[PDB]
This record gives structure tokens, C-alpha cells and sequence, in this order.
């Protein structure tokens, strides 16, 4: 049959990422795009063809870890560099202190309660990261 | 305090970048990462953490095209190559075949109905991507 319309969801996908590096696309393109979900709606009167095509992404990462203070124990960073690290939490007063021993020097977090938000701070190297958080 | 307990929603994220360029996080990653949100449960008891971190970003773009069989038009490949080619859609029996005269040898695709699926072949120099369509 010719009669093309309607809703149309992908549900098989095969070498989307060799035709895309025929189209020259770069290796961060090619990544996304293999993980969207496809839509395509077609609205065919006899040979008049409206294609109108959606594709979505979506990311989706839980990252739990269990520790006791004082006791080391081994991360491995999953939700980040995925790297095994031999971390240590400590208290120094009222800040929550975490050294991970590995690869990278200076790698460690520090986290406390001030003014009722939660404040973290990731370093790495000479790279600091400062987040802070609001209860929900 | 040191009871961190609580459903934590990040507010605000400084240096979230260079931190991930220390850890040899990729541009692709980072810019996937620094739009997620971040939600952090922190179930504390004395010593004892368990903390579950969760983060989710969403995207979606759309790709319409408007065509008649036999009437070349002119398209341009957003959200793929990005690239302007002249479209050329044809009746082989039941199976749509389109050329996209261009850059690219051999760039093209067909599209057929089989059963009650839709059935896409995108082809560019010997790369040759098939996907199938249910319908929603």
C-alpha cells in the first residue's frame, strides 16, 4: 500500500551511527542522537506529504553510596568519571570532610549545614566546585 | 549541625566545569551534565549515611518536511548534517524513494508500509541505516 498516515513511533533502530559518520557527524552528535526516542507523524493526501518528525532525549542517573564516618570504604564514581577512589569521611566541627585516595590529587568534598541549606564543595587539582542546596 | 537529613534540591552550581574538565570529563558529557538537576536524599542515622543522588535532563527537537512526489525541493538537514540538498521523491511500486542530490554520493532514503509497520532505509555512500515504526 501507498496510504502512509499516521503516528509513528520507532521501535528498531540499525546503524543509525555508521550513516551518521558517512554524514561527517561528530562522535558527541552521533552519541546523543542514537539515544533518542523518534516520533514521526505523516499526513499524506494522495502524493502531498506533511512529515512532521520529533525526536527526544532524556538522561536519568541515580548515584547511591552507603558510608559510615571514620570507617574507609571504596567509591566507585558512576555518576561522574567512574573511577575506583578509597575514600575517607571525617567530622572537622561541624563540616562533613571526604578525602578519595586514587588517581587524581586533591580529589576530595566537604559538605555542612548553614542557614538551613546544604552546602557542598567538590575539588579536584586546583578545580573547586561549589554547590549549594535547597530543602524540597 | 551535623544532621544532614533531608530531600535536597541543588540551587545553585558554580565551577560544575572545571571540576568535570579535572576529572577528564568530556565537552559531550559536560554539557549534558550541567543541565541536569540534581536532587540529593540524605538519610542520616548518628554515623551511618546513605546518600541517593539523582539527576535528569530532558530534551526534544522537531524536523518537519513538506513534499510532493515528483516536485524537487530544496532541503536542509537540521538536527542531522546540516547541510542543503535537493530532494527528489519518486514511486518505485508502493516503496517512497528519495534522492538528495548533493555533497554526499549515493544520499538517500526509502520508505515502505509492510504488515501494519512503517519501514525507513537511510542510505549515504555504503552506510545504510533501517528503522521500523509501529503505529502509536
Amino acid at each position: 500500500t501507498r496510504d502512509q498516515n499516521g503516528t509513528w513511533e520507532m521501535e528498531s533502530n540499525e546503524n543509525f551511527e555508521g550513516y551518521m559518520k558517512a554524514l561527517d557527524i561528530d562522535f558527541c552528535t552521533r552519541k546523543i542522537a542514537v539515544r533518542c526516542t523518534q516520533t514521526k507523524v505523516i499526513d499524506q493526501d494522495g502524493d502531498n506529504f506533511k512529515d512532521k518528525t520529533t525526536s527526544t532525549f532524556r538522561h536519568h542517573h541515580n548515584y547511591d553510596v552507603d558510608f559510615t564516618v571514620g570507617v574507609e570504604f571504596d567509591e566507585y564514581t558512576k555518576s561522574l568519571d567512574n573511577r575506583h577512589v578509597k575514600a575517607l569521611v571525617t567530622w572537622e566541627g561541624d563540616v562533613l570532610v571526604c578525602v578519595q585516595k586514587g588517581e587524581k590529587e586533591n580529589r576530595g568534598w566537604k559538605k555542612w549545614i548553614e542557614g538551613d541549606k546544604l552546602y557542598l564543595e567538590l575539588t579536584c587539582g586546583d578545580q573547586v566546585c561549589r554547590q549549594v542546596f535547597k530543602k524540597k
